[PDB]
């Protein structure tokens, strides 16, 4: 039985049992505390067929967060509250934010276009490297915050934890978020982490296995619910196959054409707020 009735089975038990909860912007959703589903990436990629979700966009955004950029058009030429500063959000230099934590995590930052080699924790280095010195170890975890937390307190509350790890040459994916969005967000981050694990695999020679995905507040914003009671709906088809075209030795080589989705034939595009 499908992965994504895992995912339809929860916005039918928050449109059921959701509490009314708003959120920052004092907007309002169907909220619902903790949940989590599986999906088996062998041989096949949680990319969600009950409506057509943007993958290249998941992708590019992906090798831009990958890369480390704190440049918005580095990302907006691909087509795809958080202020500060003059100058530099005309320039588009969006401070030490996103990507920049995954490869420069703590790292004093100057500018956009500085070079930041060697510079902080490299989150990301740091859990291939692991994967290939000790594949047993459970602390193979990369975290991410939201730009908006940084300059608001000491010790900001990370946005998302991942933690990966290695049973029988399967690489799986645990990612804790803690709130998701589920008409827009979550299947985004499904695809996100999943390809993710796709490349880490790739390069330390494992074969993918489970992404699991956990949340904290999981919701629905009240403008989502008919769009989303109209998903619901829909039965879901096979998921797709991700095939990787090249061989690729390090996680920073790869490019937008390394990849190619396959049998993928999704209901057509919702369009939510
Ligand atoms: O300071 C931290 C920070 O400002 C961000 C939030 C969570 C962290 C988690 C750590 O494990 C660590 O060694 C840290 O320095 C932090």
């Amino acid at each position: 039985p499908h992965g994504e009735l895992q995912y339809l089975g929860q916005i039918q038990h928050i449109l059921r049992c959701g509490v009314r909860k708003d959120d920052r912007t004092g907007t309002g959703t169907l909220s619902v505390f903790g949940m989590q589903a599986r999906y088996s990436l062998r041989d096949e990629f949680p990319l969600l067929t009950t409506k057509r979700v943007f993958w290249k966009g998941v992708l590019e955004e992906l090798l831009w967060f990958i890369k480390g950029s704190t440049n918005a058009k580095e990302l907006s030429s691909k087509g795809v509250l958080d202020s500060l500063g003059f100058s530099t959000r005309e320039e588009g230099d969006l401070g030490p934010v996103y990507g920049f934590q995954w490869r420069h995590f703590g790292a004093e930052y100057r500018d956009m276009e500085s070079d930041y080699s060697g510079q902080g924790v490299d989150q990301l280095q740091r859990v291939i490297d692991t994967i290939k010195t000790n594949p047993d170890d459970r602390r193979i975890i990369m975290c991410a915050w939201n730009p908006r937390d940084l300059p608001l307190m000491a010790l900001p509350p990370c946005h998302a934890l991942c933690q990966f790890y290695v049973v029988n040459s399967e690489l799986s994916c645990q990612l804790y978020q803690r709130s998701g969005d589920m008409g827009l967000g979550v299947p985004f981050n499904i695809a996100s982490y999943a390809l993710l694990t796709y490349m880490i695999a790739h390069i330390t020679g494992l074969k993918p296995g489970d992404f699991i995905h956990t949340l904290g507040d999981a919701h629905i914003y009240l403008n989502h619910i008919e769009p989303l009671k109209i998903q619901l709906q829909r039965e879901p088809r096979p998921f797709p196959k991700l095939r990787i075209l090249r061989k690729v030795e390090k996680i920073d080589d790869f490019k937008a054409e390394d990849f190619q989705i396959e049998g993928y034939n999704p209901h057509p595009t919702i369009k939510m707020e």
